[PDB]
């Protein structure tokens, strides 16, 4: 239900199949990380983050290509695709997640609305994303994307295997 | 007691550290273990991050802080990740990783278990590198471990704000 909570249901699930778990983070600024990280059992199945927060970042850490970057913007589905990529090569981990989005109170210069949050799930190298609109201030967006993250990642374990 | 105090805001610290590095054209970047992003996330939840800052590292594992930092084997073998040596080579790597100006790394034991070699749950080791000049500092903070992480956060951006008012 909560944030703690479920932290400790994707744990439990992760470590019964023997699964690992990285992240990539931009707006949410390394909450989602720490989620995982104050979960008793974090090294079970969770060591590496990395917060990205601007496109230098992204091309650096994570191989985010520059025309994806020029075309897209961070803010995009290619984005947080090719951002999920670079973390799972980076960690050698079974599961990455990517978030990139818009917290506010500022949109995109493109017009994106403020709260436009884009998720990918890469599982193996089979990749799922979704594309949220969170209501709220800056810290509630991002509090509402962690658990967004976490909530379903733990709906998608099922049809994973 | 000014550095390491209750009376200290994370937000309001992390207010100050944004107008310094942006009045010098400076840019962070950490590097954390125990402390889990929330140093990071402090400084993103920063309104004007993007003018300071833009790469951060979690690296739970000696496994992590090798691959990732290119932290040494032999120094984890022989000091452990919560040393003087492992931050000054976390300090490092990231800084080299991210561009940066200054780097902080920190590493410790926030609980509620300590270390193997004995060392008492909430110790932690910080690292301020500015430019190449690295300063270190183990500190031992009481309470469990939100506790230990939340006071290791604010006395990283404390001492942070100090050490701007006088780098050149
Ligand atoms: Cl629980
Ligand atoms: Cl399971
Ligand atoms: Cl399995
Ligand atoms: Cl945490
Ligand atoms: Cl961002
Ligand atoms: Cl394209
Ligand atoms: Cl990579
Ligand atoms: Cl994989
Ligand atoms: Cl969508
Ligand atoms: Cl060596
Ligand atoms: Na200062």
């Amino acid at each position: 239900n909560n944030t703690h909570e479920l932290t400790a249901e994707v744990a439990r699930a992760l470590i019964a199949r023997g699964w690992r778990l990285t992240t990539a983070e931009s707006c949410t600024g390394g909450n989602l990380a720490a989620a995982l990280c104050a979960q008793a059992d974090t090294a079970a199945f969770y060591d590496t983050g990395v917060v990205t927060f601007s496109d230098e970042a992204k091309r650096n850490v994570l191989q985010v290509r520059a025309e994806t970057l020029a075309v897209h913007s961070a803010v995009s589905e290619a984005c947080v695709q090719e951002m999920s990529s670079g973390i799972l090569a980076l960690a050698g981990a079974d599961i990455a997640i990517a978030v990139s989005g818009y917290a506010g109170p500022e949109g995109g210069e493109d017009g994106t609305p403020a709260g436009t949050v884009w998720f990918a799930w890469n599982f193996r190298g089979q990749t799922e994303t979704k594309r949220m609109c969170f209501a709220g201030d800056c810290e509630t967006v991002v509090a509402k994307a962690v658990r967004y993250a976490l909530a379903a990642l733990s709906e998608k374990l099922a049809h994973w295997q």
